[PDB]
């Protein structure tokens, strides 16, 4: 029901992928290898020339938070009422806030700075902490008592990110506690461990 | 029953403000100067350390996107159904990518990366006049048949891209006939030529 496309990498896929995982729903991952795209037909037909595309039957979408997004409202992930689902919403744009910068560090000058980026982590992994800790503290999940799509994506940033500053969540003890915990549901556990997981790079470059 | 709290500048606000204008809702705007901004208190209770911050009744909202679902879903512009809604998320997310660009520009490198930026400008439109063609002929609105805030994100997008290239709109039809027809909304209208919008300038360092 579900297709997946996209380069070899983890990158933007990663979230929507334990996202799937997690709620045991079965998709097929259609690979794009740089040169099949350095082709470009493919590239043109994207609607924003980009990767990732998602197909859930005949609906065709680009934008991985979209993706996240849609996944959201139909398996349920997304609160239980307007008002969760703005904090949701305020926690996943938070999300790719930081992954941008990620993204732009990795791609555009990880060697200069990488120093700078890493000073600045624990201000922008803050305001994650301090959203847990006014929530039941920080015992459950990042909105209200129920796993949202943003937690998938805020897991994934900070899986990446420990990668990046190994112990940048040392500072952080809901936030470690969190990490662990999601980390141990069993089809989210069994999927981060698989090799369709752990054999892909987190990016394009070979940076992380 | 509703409060913006922003720097005098339409940036992120102004999508939002033409959504509660046209859907005749009434607001209070909460001007945080750059003087007041540097002093610090604000910023440090703010989510993420930035505006703009939102007050719907006792929910505070941070994140320009999110203040945009919110009101897209407690007043009904969101799509009728599920596809619906994600075609919207796909779009707000697509101009939301050109947005940033034009952000990085304005702030970041307008004297050296303004050629190239409007040499590139065609290709980041085109997908939207795409959308519009495949949407009943484009005779509506961006998603199919009723206006949603994905509309007025683009709209602003739009006009703030024909005040830095006049004229980008010219080889798109669709686009261009959408603009005039959403401009001309009554309260709208009304709203885009009134002192509040007209007197501030578009970005914060006065490039537009
Ligand atoms: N806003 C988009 C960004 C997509 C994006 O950056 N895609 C990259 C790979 S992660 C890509 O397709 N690069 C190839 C190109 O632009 O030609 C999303 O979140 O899906
Ligand atoms: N992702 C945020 C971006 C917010 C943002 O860039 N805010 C700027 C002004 S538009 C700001 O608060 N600058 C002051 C600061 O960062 O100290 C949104 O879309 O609301």
């Amino acid at each position: 029901p579900y297709t997946v496309v996209y380069f070899p990498v983890r990158g933007r896929c990663a979230a929507l992928r334990m996202l799937l995982a997690d709620q045991g729903q079965s998709w097929k991952e259609e690979v794009v290898t740089v040169e099949t795209w350095q082709e470009g037909s493919l590239k043109a037909s994207c609607l924003y020339g980009q990767l990732p595309k998602f197909q859930d039957g005949d609906l065709t979408l680009y934008q991985s938070n979209t993706i996240l997004r849609h996944l959201g409202r139909t398996l349920g992930l997304y609160g239980k009422d307007q008002q969760e689902a703005a904090l949701v919403d305020m926690v996943n744009d938070g999300v790719e806030d930081l992954r941008c910068k990620y993204i732009s560090l990795i791609y555009t000058n990880y060697e200069a700075g990488k120093d700078d980026y890493v000073k600045a982590l624990p201000g922008q992994l803050k305001p994650f902490e301090t959203l847990l800790s006014q929530n039941q503290g920080g015992k459950t999940f990042i909105v209200a008592d129920q796993i949202s799509f943003a937690d998938y994506n805020l897991l994934d940033l900070l899986l990446i990110h420990e990668v990046l500053a190994p112990g940048c969540l040392d500072a952080f003890p809901l936030l470690s506690a969190y990490v662990g915990r999601l980390s141990a549901r069993p089809k989210l556990k069994a999927f981060l461990a698989s090799p369709e997981y752990v054999n892909l790079p987190i990016n394009g470059n070979g940076k992380q």
